[PDB]
RNA sequence: GGGAUCUGUCACCCCAUUGAUCGCCGAGAGGCUGAUCUGGUGGUAGGCGGGUCCC
């Protein structure tokens, strides 16, 4: 894929970035 | 060696469900991070590895 990440709505986002 | 923007990672919470899909429990609406993905220089919220720019 062209980009990718790791986040999860109604727990974490600053997993990422 | 230090700081931030960049990236990769890990326990917290918010915002968008007129952003997308599923699973589980629930007669039922409803609930759960339960799994996944996306987005906010939202957060002097915490740590660590790589890279960038400045000093």
């Amino acid at each position: 894929g062209i980009s990718y990440g790791r986040k999860k709505r109604r727990q974490r986002r600053r997993a990422h970035q």
